[PDB]
Formats: C-alpha cells, structure tokens, sequence
C-alpha cells in the first residue's frame, strides 16, 4: 500500500536530502512502503512555501516533512491548524505552543541556562542571529532578569556579505573594552564558522576567554580551528557517537557514494540530517501503527483548491495526528517521547567541552536533571 | 492568505489592510512577487521591502534620542511580542554602545489566566533591584 | 606554514613580538598575523 507524503527541502540542502533517501532504504519495511514525493523550493518567500503547501493539498498527502525558516514560520503552523493536515520537522519549535506540528527538534533553552549556573558566570555576552529566532533571547532575558547576570545581547545577524570583517572587528573591538571574556554564540552552522574565524585572526582564543556554540551540532562545525588555542569551548550535541546505533550509522554513512548522496564520504552527520533520519523512522511507526489498529484513511478522490469559502477538514487527519504524537521509539537522539504539544522531553543533551586531542562528554541534560558530573 | 486571493480575483489597484507580528511575512512575500502595492498603518517592517508602503512611521529613532536627553543608564523595559520585536533589537544594540544596563523583561506572555498575582511580582523584580525607570511600551490595551 | 601554526596555537596575541627575517616581509601574507597584536617587525629593500 502507497501513502503519500510530502517533502519542503530548501535549495542547497543536500544532505538532509540525502539522509531522507536513507532512512526510506533502510526503514521502510517491506509491509508497507510510502511515496517520497520531495518538492523543491526556496524557504524564505513565503509565497513559493504557499505555493508547493497547496500543491500537496491538490495531490493529497497524508502527512508533510519539511523545513521552515523564521520568515515563513507562521505560513505553515496557521495552514496546518485549518487544514488539519499535520507537519512533522526538524526546524526550531516555534513560540509557545501551535498544534498539528510535530518539533523533532529538541528545546534548548533550558540547558543554556543550565550551563551557565555551572560555570557560574555573571558577565556573558550573547551574540544571536534572526533568521534561527528570537525566542532564545527572550527566555536567557528574563531568566537573566530574575537571576540578575549582565548580558550584552549584541545583535550580529544583520551583516552583509561586502564588509563581514569590518563589523566583526569593531563587535569584538567593543566587547574588549567592556571587559568581555565570556561570549556565547547561537547560530546556525554557517554563521559559526564565520565568527569563530573571525575571533582567530583577531585573537580572542587563548586562556582567559571561554565560549559556548549553542546550536546542537557542536563537531559539526570545525573545531580543529580553535581546538589547540585555550578556549575552554563548551557546547551541546544531542547526536551522540558513542552509541552503538550511531556508530553502525557511520559506518552505513560511509559506504554510500558521494555522487549519490551528497556529503555520504564524512564520518560526522549534521544534527538536522540526523533528525531527518530519526524522523523517517517517526513517520513509518505511525502508519503501521495506523494499520495495526486498521483505522481506515478515507481520501478525497480529486481535493481540488485550498483556496475555499471555508476549506473542509477531512477527520481521518484526526486519526493521523494521534498516531504522529503517540510514538515512543529509540532513534539517534535518544528516546523520543512526544507531547501532546509537539515537542520533546525525557531527552539526553550531551554538554560536551573540547580539550586539546577532541571533544570529550562530561555529562548530559535532561528536563529532571540539570548538570551531572561524569568522571580530592 | 484567503483575503488576499479573493481580493486579486476581483481586480484590485491596490491593497489597504493591517497586519499583525503573526502574519507580517505573508504580505511581504506575495506583494512582493504579485506586484500589487499594499499600504498599510501597521507597524513598519524590519530591513528593506519591496512594493509595500509604510504609512506609521518608524519610532527607534525617537526613542534612543530620548533616553539620551534624560541622561538614563538604568532602565528597565517592559516590551510586547506582538508589536514585534523590532524596538527590542534596537536598544540592546545601543547596550553595548553606551554602558546601558537594560532589563527588559517580557509581559505579553502573561494573560488572562493570572492577571494582579503576576504582573505585581514583575514589579517586585524591578523594586527589588531597585529599577525606576520603567519604559513600558506595547499596545494600547496593554498600556491601560 | 609557520606563522599558520602560530595563529592556530594562538601565539600572536599582545605580548609576543615577531621578526620576519627575509628580505621579503610584505611578500608573505601578513592579513592573518595582522589585527591580533603582535608586533612585526621586518626586512624590506624593496620600497614601494
């Protein structure tokens, strides 16, 4: 039997492309399979994301995969809520809590906070970007409010690609005469690789200053840049490869050809591949689990246009969102357990530091426990 | 999305309309591609975009020439989420610049489930380290 | 490949002084040792 999906991938992110095709090799078991069908689009206009959203509306899907920005957050979490055709993603969990979207990413902000009380620090400062979000700001505000820590927010998503080292510099030139010796930054990887690149030609990487990457691939951006200085660089990455299940990943990774899959010949993964790949895994227990039961997903024979006097719910969508939210299973990330929001929780974040020969774990986050310390 | 695309069937010139910080990008995006111009009283975008036409004008200017003419270094501030967020950027940007210790605290989040128990405890965070200058900025409903 | 090294194991901070030793001191790339703080000092016959 034939369930149709729908893939939203951003232009020029092929490997989380390609760790979709993996999981639909390996995962799909042969009861049942389902069509892939990925569409192409740019994240950032939010007329394209209108445009392929009503296009599987018009071929009818039964469940949707794919990747928003900040820019088109609210296209897709409004669509979802009237058309009752649920949304399963790796991207940020939005503000506060929508329905009919499942968040495969984890929450962070917690840790973050975490972390800070156990370095016990009073002066950071946190640089943020815009197109990740806002919401991280605001609760490392607040919290900064009640706990009282300074915390210099400078924003520094606004540059633009002719003068990067020009405000780099005078950013860092500013948090010199404040006295600044602890920086965070929140970042997608792009934008990490840029700053921390900037902060070793101006040299603010020996003893003395310390970091925290706050994005959940942490050896996913290149640490052998700032490996050797003295940056004591703290961060957070939930893909962890010590487990067995990983590391047989690695080695499937490895032996896929590069003109196949793109980015296949590395032995790291990115921690948005990897939720796409976990995922897969969500989405194919759902509708077997849907087939167990034998709850039955009548479809509309030709659905027609989305732009309606009231646009008709169909209720086996209903059916389908139980069966999206009431999945436990183990996965890369460790062990997914769903909300009725969307979210995640009784999940393991690795604070993992970098010492001189690699990154090294010195212990995990939960939502019951903050810092544990694994080895006078 | 739905009033926009009844509105081009019925051959428009143009669009006059409000917008709030949820469905800011949707205008954005389709007037931008589509070409039909939309003027609106809604609160001004951040960075440039096309074909839309701003009618209030923008206010981060004023109020970082405020806050100089009053000599404030410590100030609290008290912003909404649905306005946007785009005053909140401006001013810890000016943070770094000037030695301002802003402690801006949100209280949109806050609603009708616990009204005085929470919004009396806010202030209590600003007594208790002794904040007196609260710009409270949001909309009008928040403000009374 | 040696002033790489330095700017990997972050020897180039206030506090370190350098002589490139060469006849040829702008010759070498000197945009990655420049805005750290190491005062370099060189060589140079050819005067622009």
């Amino acid at each position: 039997n034939s369930i149709q999906i729908g893939g939203l991938f951003p232009r020029g992110a092929d490997q989380e492309y390609s760790a979709f095709r993996v999981g639909m090799v390996q995962f799909s078991t042969s009861e049942f399979r389902l069509t892939p069908h990925i569409d192409n689009l740019e994240v950032a206009n939010s007329f394209a994301v209108t445009n392929a959203f009503c296009s599987q509306f018009s071929r009818g899907v039964y469940a949707i995969f794919g990747f928003y920005d900040k820019k088109s957050v609210n296209t897709i979490t409004s669509f979802c809520g009237t058309l009752h055709v649920s949304f399963i993603t790796p991207s940020f969990p939005t503000d506060g809590t929508h329905p009919f979207v499942i968040q495969m990413r984890p929450d962070l902000k917690g840790a973050l906070l975490s972390l800070i009380e156990y370095y016990q620090w009073d002066k950071f400062a946190y640089l943020y970007d815009s197109d990740r979000g806002l919401s991280t700001l605001q609760a490392v505000l607040d919290s900064a409010a009640e706990k009282k820590w300074q915390v210099t927010a400078i924003n520094v998503g606004n540059i633009n690609n002719d003068k990067k080292d020009e405000t780099y510099r005078s950013l860092f030139q500013d948090l010199e005469l404040k006295k600044e010796r602890r920086v965070i930054l929140d970042c997608e990887r792009d934008k990490v690789n840029d700053i921390v690149d900037q902060v070793i030609t101006i040299g603010k990487h020996v003893k003395g200053y310390h970091y925290i990457i706050a994005n959940l691939g942490f050896t996913d951006g290149d640490l052998l840049k700032i490996q050797f200085g003295g940056a004591e660089v703290s961060g957070f990455q939930i893909v962890d490869y010590d487990d067995s299940l990983v590391s047989k990943f690695i080695e499937r990774w490895s032996t896929l050809e590069e003109k196949e899959y793109p980015g296949a010949h590395t032995a790291t993964i990115k921690y948005t591949s990897a939720l796409t790949y976990d995922a897969v895994q969500v989405m194919t227990e759902a509708f077997r689990n849907l087939r167990k039961q034998r709850i039955e997903i009548s479809r509309r024979g030709n659905a027609g246009d989305c732009l309606a006097n009231p646009a008709v719910p169909w209720g086996q969508g209903v059916e389908i969102e139980r069966a999206l939210k009431q999945v436990q299973v183990e996965g890369l990330s460790g062990n997914i357990k769903f909300d009725q929001n969307g979210k995640r929780i009784n999940y393991t974040i690795n604070i993992m530091e970098l010492k001189t020969n690699g990154p090294r774990k010195i212990g995990y986050w939960s939502e019951v426990d903050k810092m544990v310390l694994t080895e006078t």
